[PDB]
DNA sequence: CCGACCGCGCATCAGC
DNA sequence: GCTGATGCGC
DNA sequence: GTCGG
């Protein structure tokens, strides 16, 4: 709110190049100079302010100067303007529905909610439950119902095996105050990097939930990843809580801490923190830490005591959850 | 000026 | 039936 | 679009 004025005008430029131009790396830089900007302690007078910050060129900087000396940007508004370019910005919001499958739509017709609803032909069963909890899922969750959320899920697992851990990580662990979905790492000592002693570890955890009504459906289903939707329970003709997007990572027990890691967020903070890896001799996974001779190639995976073990390995201090939200 | 911008799981589909 | 390319969300 | 090389 320092420099929202800024940061949203970027954000939208970097949704209109992953959507439209489909530009993945404009949209990266358009968002890692939104969020150097978005800690910014000073507020932002100039463009040539901005411009010394890592990630801030000269093309946004004399963006920035535009929008401050007039409260606007011809390039943006000039893009809602645009039909076809506002009605594939809409398509993607439906999940499932990407920049692609979105300008197919365009350029057949289909560019509305009720659109979608009358070729449910051709949508598939993803973009079918994106337009079914189309609003739904654009509510974001405060973090007293995660914490419903977290004992409901966290007490089903146990019910399975007791030797289940599950994991609420992403925004929620990161402290914040809402969030969209919910991030859950479920281990299993069965599981390892070594072998996979005992099958449907995470089918009998989904097929749990749903049983006690909680997942109402399934996008993605495998032996590892599963994306779906779920719900709290209400009571007494209360209205109902609104549907929830919902992931489920199964990972090896061995290999928890850099899980955590990766799937604690933010997804800007962990794309510096890997790039930051090979800076000084290392590759950072969702699994694993290696190390970087010359070979080009990385090594054995690192042991990793700790969450804070991998910053120890680049040498990084320690940042809490809470303040790794980028 | 210039190339490098992370890497994973799952679904769908074309081609066989 | 299968494998590979690709889209999609992260 | 940005920046290290
Ligand atoms: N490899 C990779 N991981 C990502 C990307 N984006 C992204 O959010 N993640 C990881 O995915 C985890 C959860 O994704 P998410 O959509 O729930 O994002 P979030 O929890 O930070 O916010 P939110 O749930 O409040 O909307 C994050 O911890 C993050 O590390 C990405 O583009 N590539
Ligand atoms: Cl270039
Ligand atoms: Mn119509
Ligand atoms: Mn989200
Ligand atoms: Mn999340
Ligand atoms: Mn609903
Ligand atoms: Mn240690
Ligand atoms: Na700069
Ligand atoms: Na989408
Ligand atoms: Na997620």
């Amino acid at each position: 709110t320092l420099n929202g004025g800024i940061t949203d005008m970027l954000t939208e430029l970097a949704n209109f190049e992953k959507n439209v131009s489909q530009a993945i790396h404009k949209y990266n830089a358009y968002r890692k100079a939104a969020s150097v900007i978005a800690k910014y302690p000073h507020k932002i007078k100039s463009g040539a302010e901005a411009k010394k910050l890592p990630g801030v060129g000269t093309k946004i900087a004399e963006k920035i100067d535009e929008f401050l000396a007039t409260g606007k940007l011809r390039k943006l508004e000039k893009i809602r303007q645009d039909d076809t370019s506002s009605s594939i910005n809409f398509l993607t919001r439906v999940s499932g529905i990407g920049p692609s499958a979105a300008r197919k739509f365009v350029d057949e017709g289909i560019k509305t909610l009720e659109d979608l609803r009358k070729n449910e032909d051709k949508l598939n069963h993803h973009q079918r439950i994106g337009l079914k909890y189309f609003g739904d899922f654009e509510k974001r969750i405060p973090r007293e119902e995660m914490l419903q959320m977290q004992d409901i899920v966290l007490n089903e697992v146990k019910k399975v095996d007791s030797e289940y851990i599950a994991t609420v990580c992403g925004s929620f662990r990161r402290g914040a105050e809402s969030s969209g979905d919910m991030d859950v790492l479920l281990t299993h000592p069965s599981f390892t990097s070594e072998s996979t002693k005992q099958p449907k570890l995470l089918h009998q955890v989904v097929e749990q939930l749903q049983k006690v009504h909680f997942i109402t459906d399934t996008l993605s289903k495998g032996e590892t990843k599963f994306m779906g939707v779920c719900q709290l329970p209400s009571k007494n003709d209360e209205k109902e809580y609104p549907h929830r997007r919902i992931d489920i990572r199964l990972i090896p027990k061995d290999q928890y801490y850099c899980g955590v890691l990766g799937f604690t967020g933010s997804d800007i903070f962990n794309k510096n923190m890997r790039a930051h890896a090979l800076e000084k001799g290392f590759t950072i996974n969702e699994y694993t830490i290696r190390p970087l001779g010359v070979t080009g190639v990385a090594g054995e995976p690192l042991p990793v005591d700790s969450e804070k073990d991998i910053f120890d390995y680049i040498q990084w201090k320690y940042r809490e959850p809470k303040d790794r939200s980028e």
